DNA sequence: TCGCGAATTCGCG
DNA sequence: TCGCGAATTCGCG
């Protein structure tokens, strides 16, 4: 809670700064506060780096590659910060997705389906893609003990509470939050293991269940409950926190760094 | 090696049977096989009994639900057994996926592209909606040591070898294996953590990295490396061959039901 | 070049 | 009914 950070939210909120531009803000705020830390800004990671960090646990691991420089890239980059031992530990990544245009439709008078009669469209599985991602970076951070993996979702198929939305003929059509034929919220929650959504769950647990021990990375999925979209100032404060947490998970490996410089 | 899955492959092959039907085949091998054993098959799980699992481990866990009766539907449906305790133990996953109809255009003369010009068409997105049921699963069973997920890849996209198709002109194109155009195979590669494909991961290994020990659920993919469709005879002796291997990680808790049934 | 992402309508039980 | 899956073309750097 040190002040500039509102200085920073009220920049974004004045050039509605979308995901990756919001990180690459984000960047700067922490340099800003972290003067002696080294961060940097990336926009792709190549699979044989992910492949490299995991035969690095395991020899037997991260043996397969088809496209030799293939990549991902996640829409709002990667933040990283350098330890004590010059290598690079990602701090933030960022996404955000979208879904669902039936508040669009609805507010105009344009009747979907497929006979041009619905009010409502049927909501599809393309967000089932954005569990590949979070794959990458959770094998990627396999041997890390924090995950700070945030997923902005926006769209009628992410409503979290109902809203009536008036047609230019007087007509109220209501959108029902828990409705399944609109909302596809249920589609992230694997993620995140059934862990609430619109929280930050930067910090892994470790679960056992004989003497079966095991460590869970569960992604940060936020909501625009109201079907409406994002705020960058809150897309912004959100995104600095789930670093910050992150950067505190780091505190053994950047201590060197902190008190001699 | 019994010679009874001779005689149920060639019935698979006899009859084109798709990954569910061959499911459902290879329950009824395994209950000829284990006669005092209680087989069954399910077509879906519901999201409730996925968080029932979850929350089983640690009460955090497993919380949420926006759709009431929400569930996933695997095209190959769960094949499951009935252990000492009365308890269900799902013993096969099978999943079939399909990308890229290249093959399909240059046997005949269909030109695709933005402008009816390209002989290949610049593969898509879709595979990685794999990844949601994937986790799905994998939670689901968080709490076991064995994870029976085998995923079959049909398609131009999905090629680990060169091939040559030719036109109704003569024209011979060639579909090169690892190219970045084409080749979607890495879109799967998360799932097993770069572990080799067709190949039967169903034993989850135990990896560490500090005090840091962790459990690694990886599933199985198998390729049909040539582009061709899956022979039903060969997807069933796999699927056979997961399942028993299930079976022998089950081997304690189902003692007493083999010896004294 | 090459390789990555976008998220869509609608069928089906 | 309601809710799940299918996998697609093509833009963009």
């Amino acid at each position: 809670s040190q002040g500039v950070i509102g200085i920073f939210g009220d920049y974004a909120k004045a050039h509605d700064l979308a995901v990756g531009e919001v990180s690459k803000l984000v960047k700067k705020a922490l340099s800003n506060e972290y003067p002696q830390l080294s961060f940097r800004y990336r926009d792709s990671i190549k699979k044989t780096e992910i492949n490299e960090a995991l035969k690095k646990i395991d020899p037997d691991l991260g043996g397969t590659l088809f496209v030799s420089n293939s990549s991902i890239k996640p829409d709002g980059g990667i933040v990283e910060v350098k330890d004590d031992y010059g290598e690079w530990r990602v701090v933030l990544v960022a996404e955000a997705k979208h879904q669902g245009k039936d508040i669009i439709n609805i507010r105009n008078g344009l009747l979907v389906g497929k006979r041009g009669d619905q009010d409502l469209m049927a909501a599809g599985n393309a967000i089932d893609r954005s569990h590949k991602n979070i794959s990458e970076i959770a094998n990627f951070m396999l041997s890390e003990s924090h995950f700070p993996y945030v997923l902005f979702l926006e769209g009628s198929n992410f409503l979290t509470e109902n809203i009536s939305i008036t047609r230019p003929d007087g007509r109220v059509v209501n959108l029902e939050y828990n409705s399944g034929i609109l909302n596809r919220l249920d589609r992230l929650t694997a993620a995140n293991y059934g862990m609430p959504i619109n929280s930050n769950l930067c910090i892994n647990k470790f679960v056992n269940h004989k003497d079966k021990s095991i460590m869970l990375q569960a992604a940060s999925i936020y909501t625009q409950g109201d079907g409406r979209e994002w705020d960058s100032k809150i897309m912004f404060e959100i995104m600095f926190d789930i670093s910050t947490t992150s950067l505190r998970v780091l505190g053994r490996d950047l201590f060197e760094q902190l008190t001699s410089k």
